[PDB]
């Protein structure tokens, strides 16, 4: 019978023969782009096909068998709608209405505190989603590059916890948040950090990644490990932001000698070494495209979804998971998790990494931030988007009212 | 057509009739219970037929079709294997693996009557599943597990925006476990004591106390399917006499005028120790934690019994303070919305999944049942139903909801 | 050469008789009262005189023995120039240009009167002075939890009190805590710890014998000036004390008062306490009292023992003034007390008590006026418990004559 | 009448001559040194006097008013039993008894052994009368003990109201001695690290750090009637190789910008570093004390060294946070200003009489000397000199400043 036999006459609704950007164009509305790393064969035969027959430019049954068969699984759940979102169109309609509306709260004020981040525009508005499945979504400004800042954190914190394990980990670093008034110091009650979210817990998280070899090599494990989790897009590194972020960073030198004198470092820690190759991890590059991506590892149980490359243990992901969900939005933590129930993470320069897990990611950046240092405009397409679809971590699957569910129906 | 004939045979092995027993034995092994509520009609009907004979008595595909019609979307359903967790035979041994293995675990201080080696587990899935195993209809009191029960009134009654005028949403920290108010004069959440009392303060405003309890008994008794809830006026006037730093709270929360307009403060802290001596046993109890892990419809009577807004807002309270100081433990590595409560009972939701509730006298020096938090953390070991697992990649736990 | 005759000759000074009203004239000029408790038996065989030749009135050298044998040790003291300030009238018009000073201030608001303002001396000597509103009564409030505190050491000992409450301020940011980290509460000077020392008082009698007794003993404080009561006020803080009742039950629950305590019955009786009236003359006494090592300065008689004053004088250094405390004892360093009243108890230590009354309060809760006189007084006198006796600058020392 | 011949005849009796050693044996009960700087005068006179015969020995009328014109008046003060504590050799002897019952507690731990453990104290009145009992003339640095000192030289130079826009005037309470700054965002007083790294970025600002330390050297010379101080290279070493905890309140002083304009904060560290490093001994330590006893005026030599604003500012923050976290248990109790230093040292005042240097190096477990509070309580219990003792009726404590 043959799954590209039958995949076959589904896109032929009726004539013999399948136009080619008639199959693209049926491709690209399940969401795929065309350069989805799972994708290259059959797109490489597509294109070579181009070549060696200008004659049509048409897709026989064996032609178009020759093209999709090394990909064919993944095309077949593609165009049976079994993907997590299966009306992906609408859903990305709605995507953007709730992009507009955001578009229309002009308030916050940039961080300044370095000119690197001064110069960045108060109108830059982006949005970018990317399915467990690879079906990916962007509006606005969504290919402009931006500092990961806090939004590392959680990254970091995930791969110290799949090289080493949870246990480890905490020994190190506590596993929930301050509360509102333990918001300035530096440690819990038993001399740890409260948190990998707050600074001080991610200085000493920095302080168990590959220990032993020096910082160059430090640097390019965490890289090597961050461009796998974006499905090797974009991720670069600000060296304007790194210098400016080390010379004022009086705050963190602060925290760095508290810690080596309470004895909160492994063995053998240079402090001042950690300090630095801190200060570079905040100043790792992304644009909203590729940290959607991500989120979407995150969302994915730790294989990425657009390569099916396993990135994180299902430990580490879930680890990270829960603490963006309780300490990864600062002041704001416990009013996120009640009104919008989503693992988050926002850093200074206007980054709000999100997790729909089983669902989705998403990077939204705008650089306005709110008095707590949220992005402004990111706070509110979070609310909407999940007073719009039941996404909540405690909405239920079955009963949720007049919300919507992208996962479902006609 | 055919959809009550087609259950006939799936059921009679390409057979003439189908004994009752073994149409009992088939409906008994989906955990439904022969006493579900929504099965009424049907069970009625076979007392009818069995009250013709006194024989087998066999049913016919047309005597089975008589009996089974007024019910047969919810007994297909069962029997087409499309209920939540489809082998759930198979999920019960594990459940009573479980429920063995802290049984072992010794420790704990009842707090000061009841017997220290009382312990049972009872689960009910958002499709009427049932199962039990051990202590699970010795009635006990909720105590502070019924906080999470009574917010919810709160605000399927009056709206989320009414209600956190008058009490937090977030977990205080480790330190403030002892302050009565946040910085904006508000009690921290209503899962603490003085959250409670204000949330207390705000069900049927006007109406006086002795019908406040009745209207919360009703909405109780809706919760869980109209199973055993009851009262132990020994535990209200034990609770009353030694409510001290109760009443200290209350007369705080009166001077920061933290109580609606025209309240009686002394009458609240009444009423609170009422609602702290409602008693439940395992099976009820575990009914009312399915109504919350079903978006607030009773999963045995098919009653929507709480807005959807109440229960996620409930459900997000219990999962970052609903175990006292080591929520943030039990968020971290139980992942799921729970409620513990000082005679030894942890209410328990797995959200679109199951209804829990635990019950083990003994706790450890946070308040909480050392047997309950033991079972907690093996069930997550065991199964993908922590809030942050992922439910296509989950390393080699087990997921109950698929087959084979 | 008998003492009241020398006496006799520095009054005498020219003729061979005094008039008394120049025998009066003078005594008052030392700042004593006629109506000192320990110049009764001079005054009355003066009166007595006076009708026993209603002519002269003569008064010489035998007839002025016969008047003050008596009481000749004070009366030379007084004369010899011998009290802690001997330019006593040099001294009350300073008192009196610091109170026009302060009269000025007219900020603050009442406990829910703006214009009552008096200030009353008395040194350890018992020299008096007096300016503005200061025989107008009014409540204790708070300034009775120092001399509660003294009555509970006196009678009981510091071990024992001090099982009881603690002995420091802890923070103006644990200012809103009822027990320390011991579960006590801070210090006698706090609302709970207050309501703690009450409980220790005069254990196993009925609530109206520990209130006459407490009378009893601020009576003696005062030289039997005024103490009183205000039923008016008693009822008022009873209905609202909602905030000391959730401190009564938070103490009752973690086991803070003597076993045998009745809770409710110890904050009626501390409602009571706060309810006692006093005016600024007979409350200065109980000052000065204080500032004299426990002995009524104007009766001589021992009211308190040492270390009750001591441990007294020791916490309204540092809990006395609601969270102006570490200012105070910065600014002022005098142990002091102020209540919601507007009253504000003073003492400056082996020289006088005072008492301060002006209802109007600041944010803290201290009397505006009050607070502005007494920093007024220390940066005129050397009365800082730090300043020095003998280096101190431009300051007057009024213990001093040339 | 002749005040020198008045005294010629006290000394003398009724007698032809003088013996020299008979008037000095005489002058050294007084309490007086016969180095003290105010008597060189007298000194040299009879230094020459003795160096015109062989052994002579002895003044006349003539001879001996030669000597004392000079100083008379002090002579005469002292003679005429006019100093603060006029039985002085009766007070010593006091001293010596709670010195030894000091000496017996011989708990703590010093901030392997090889001598005994080293305790002395000595005494200086505001009159320049001095004592000493043990180990009084070893050296051994400051440390915290020279925090009042910097202090009340930034409050002399400066004055109060700029010196407490960048530190607090009061203590933090027990559950904040952990933070840097109070809620103004300024460390909470002088008398903590954090205040006492302030303090030092305060003085004599715009000159090296080099000037620095000779400026605050001459300063300790005139407290100290210039007697010994000193510095430890290697104290200063290891302070500094240690200071981590310093280092992370510098640079939390700097985020916050808690230091003055172009303040160099790391050189800041140095300095204090230096500044703690200081030696003293007991017996030039006890002269510093006796300066702030004494309204900033040095009693040894007469000399005017700070106001009185300074000594006062700084006699008001010992009371209150001198002694760590047993502050408040000390003003209670002993009711002295005092300041404690890790080395074993305690500084300690009684306003108008004297000062005091206790010096033991182990300290108990809240960094304060053993011995030295054990000798403190005594001294008080013994002594009408409490804050807050009556000089007029104080039971049965004696009191040193009268006769008999
Ligand atoms: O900013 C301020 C105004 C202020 C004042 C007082 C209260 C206050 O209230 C508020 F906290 F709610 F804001 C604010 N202060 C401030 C803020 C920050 C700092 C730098 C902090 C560095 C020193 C420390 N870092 N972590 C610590 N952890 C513990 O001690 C853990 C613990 C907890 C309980 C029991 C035992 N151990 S210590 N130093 N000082
Ligand atoms: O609990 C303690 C010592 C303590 C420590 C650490 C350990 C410890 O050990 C021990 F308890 F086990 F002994 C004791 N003290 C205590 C504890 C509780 C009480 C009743 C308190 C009722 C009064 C208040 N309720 N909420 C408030 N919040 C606000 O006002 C705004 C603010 C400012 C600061 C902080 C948060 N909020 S005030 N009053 N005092």
């Amino acid at each position: 019978p043959s799954l590209e036999d039958l995949l076959f006459y589904t896109i032929a609704e009726g004539q013999e023969k399948i136009p080619v950007h008639k199959f693209i164009t049926a491709l690209k509305s399940t969401g795929l782009r065309t350069s989805d790393p799972r994708l290259k064969e059959c797109m490489d035969m597509l294109r070579l096909t181009l070549q060696t027959t200008s004659d049509g430019v048409m897709l026989d049954k064996d032609l178009f068998k020759k093209c999709v068969q090394s990909n064919i699984v993944l095309l077949t759940q593609a165009f049976r709608r079994k993907f997590v979102i299966p009306d992906f169109m609408s859903f990305t309609s709605h995507i953007d209405e709730l992009y507009e509306s955001a578009k229309k709260q002009s308030g916050g004020k940039v961080a300044d505190y370095i000119p690197q981040l001064a110069k960045f525009s108060p109108d830059l508005w982006g949005v970018s989603v990317c399915t467990v499945d690879g079906q990916r979504h962007s509006t606005g400004d969504t290919k402009v590059p931006f500092c990961l800042q806090s939004c590392v954190k959680p990254l970091k914190y995930a791969i110290a916890v799949n090289d080493l394990g949870t246990e480890y980990v905490h020994r190190y670093v506590g596993k929930e948040p301050s509360g509102l008034r333990f918001n300035k110091l530096f440690l819990n009650e038993d001399d740890k950090p409260h948190n990998p979210m707050v600074n001080a817990g991610a200085i000493v998280v920095t302080s168990l990644i590959k220990q032993g070899v020096n910082n160059a090599e430090k640097f390019d494990y965490v890289m090597q490990f961050l461009n796998k989790m974006a499905g090797n897009e974009y991720v670069g590194f600000s060296n304007a932001t790194f210098q400016s972020e080390r010379e004022s960073g009086d705050r963190n030198f602060a925290i760095g000698y508290y810690l080596k004198e309470k004895k909160c470092f492994p063995e053998g820690t240079d402090m001042v070494g950690i300090l630095d190759f801190y200060f570079q991890l905040c100043s790792i590059e992304v644009t909203c495209e590729s940290a959607s991506v991500m989120a979407a590892t995150l969302a994915n149980g730790g294989f990425c979804p657009i390569t099916g490359e396993r990135v994180l243990s299902p430990e580490a992901v879930r680890n990270t998971l829960s603490l963006m969900h309780s300490c990864g939005m600062y002041d704001f933590s416990g009013q996120f998790a009640f009104h919008v129930g989503l693992p988050a993470k926002s850093g200074v320069a206007g980054g709000i990494l999100l997790v729909v897990p089983n669902v989705m990611g998403m990077m939204c950046w705008s650089p306005p931030l709110d008095k707590m240092g949220n992005s402004v405009k990111g706070i509110h397409f979070c609310h909407d988007l999940v007073s719009l679809c039941n996404f909540h971590n405690y909405d239920n699957l079955r009963h949720f009212a007049k919300k919507l569910d992208p996962r479902r129906e006609g």
